[PDB]
């Protein structure tokens, strides 16, 4: 029992982190097979970041300008290319610690673990979600760019995020490993505002199921609702509309607990309308939305 | 920017986890050098757990009864002994992935990362604190016992916790790596109630400093207080008394922010007396107490 914000074990990703330096800019890179992946803004000076022409800046760079260090060992760069907003540095040595991996582009509401790194050295691991506005709420200082986000299925790491940027509101923007930003963000030091940070309704419901499974039940009530009725409430409280697809995904948690999805929606509706009245759920005083239904089943079943 | 509940990267500990089976009981063990450490209740049947005599139960066990598997490879057990509530299984092979390590016994209010494991296989990593009542609030299913808690200083893992038990209230009890329980708990299926779960005041103050550093400032006020005045409030709200030692430890965060410790105590006093009025601090609707002052400095400075 107990339910915690839990990250994937990070060792498989730790084995892939390197330092990349171009001129006097240092950030992190991801070494899989004989390619190192890093944000293309490694080629920029702070001056360049105002309005960079990355194709033009990259012409002035050679293989020998990209200093790639894996712990204390230098890697030999034998090619480089730009793919969207990432550079791919071909090195002469396959990473011997390369795990089974995939590159995935995640949808808003999906969760992933971040291995925050500085100078190719892991500092910490925490759990994130791709927000509906395509930001993430991370913990990233200067030098953390190129840190990645991932999920693990048994022995296969699915990399879904590489860190590129901070918005003035303190939320985070990155790319997938094809270098395509999540959302409308660009790797330029310009006016970029996040849209509405809407709450991931299907995740809140999953977490309420987690709460019941782990003994927190005070918020269960005598009510039910409908998807359309619930969605009137979701709209008012800047929650994502609940769809039958979301109901279908919560089916296993419904089955395990014997609480119909729409009955849990009626509990959530009352929590939205009445607040928590100074009470807590799984140690939280607000409605937690960064556990997916898959996360809840995993943590409640002990998958490795 | 951003401030997240962050665990240590877990790879160094992942390399140490093994499965231990005695008869039909399977849990986790920690393989450092040529010793595997595990809870002594691995020798028990559920029957035995009511009132176990571990010295008497252990007489019926031989080296060959302890099945130790490191991934898919069996380890050869060449000795066993009991130290307090842990068994030490001597194996014929030093773990080649043994990190630099120490065994430390932590104090209440100290934080650590847990690598939750099942059948010697890591499932997840999360951050914990040793509570003032010597429980931890973890996420542990049957089979998770022997999962450990640790801190990392650069390249040295300090192991401070091994998981043994759940209290009926859903909080967790374990030992250090000498097998001595934190608090009054015993490895027996008996009436064990946790004492008051008091709030770790010095950690809340650290986290309020983290909040200011990361742009959350609404709770800063025009007031100051004294240690004795603040402590009258702490007593009323089941907070740990604040000492000059705690004030001294917050000195660096005081210095960095220019907010005197006793001024931050006056902010905390008003938050205790008035609540959050439906507002949040670093994404929390309650006062977070599982970041130490060292944690805040680390995450705010990007230590690896
Ligand atoms: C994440 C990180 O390390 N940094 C330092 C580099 N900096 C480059 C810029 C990208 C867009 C605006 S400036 C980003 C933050
Ligand atoms: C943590 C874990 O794996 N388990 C299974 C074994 N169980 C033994 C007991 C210890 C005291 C009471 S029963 C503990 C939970």
């Amino acid at each position: 029992s107990g339910f915690r914000k839990m990250a994937f074990p990070s060792g498989k990703v730790e084995g892939c982190m390197v330092q990349v330096t171009c001129g006097t800019t240092t950030l992190n890179g991801l070494w899989l097979d004989d390619v190192v992946y890093c944000p293309r803004h490694v080629i920029c000076t702070s001056e360049d970041m105002l309005n960079p022409n990355y194709e033009d800046l990259l012409i002035r760079k050679s293989n020998h300008n990209f200093l790639v260090q894996a712990g204390n060992v230098q890697l030999r760069v034998i090619g480089h290319s730009m793919q969207n907003c990432v550079l791919k540095l071909k090195v002469d040595t396959a990473n011997p610690k390369t795990p089974k991996y995939k590159f995935v582009r995640i949808q808003p509401g999906q969760t992933f673990s971040v291995l925050a790194c500085y100078n190719g050295s892991p500092s910490g691991v925490y759990q994130c979600a791709m927000r509906p506005n395509f930001t993430i709420k991370g913990s990233f200082l200067n030098g953390s760019c190129g840190s990645v986000g991932f999920n693990i299925d048994y022995d296969c790491v699915s990399f879904c995020y590489m860190h590129h940027m901070e918005l003035p509101t303190g939320v985070h923007a990155g790319t997938d490993l094809e270098g395509n930003f999540y959302g409308p963000f660009v790797d330029r030091q310009t006016a970029q505002a996040a849209g509405t940070d809407t709450t991931i309704t299907v995740n809140v419901l999953a977490w309420l199921y987690a709460a019941v499974i782990n003994g927190d039940r005070w918020f269960l009530n005598r009510f039910t609702t409908t998807l359309n009725d619930f969605n009137l409430v979701a709209m008012k409280y800047n929650y994502e509309p609940l769809t039958q697809d979301h109901v279908d995904i919560l089916g296993p948690l419904s089955a395990q607990t014997g609480i119909a999805v729409l009955d849990m929606c009626a509990s959530l509706k009352e929590l939205l309308q009445n607040g928590m009245n100074g009470r807590t759920i799984l140690g939280s005083a607000l409605l937690e939305d960064e556990f997916t239904p898959f996360d809840v089943v995993r943590q409640c079943s002990g998958v490795t």
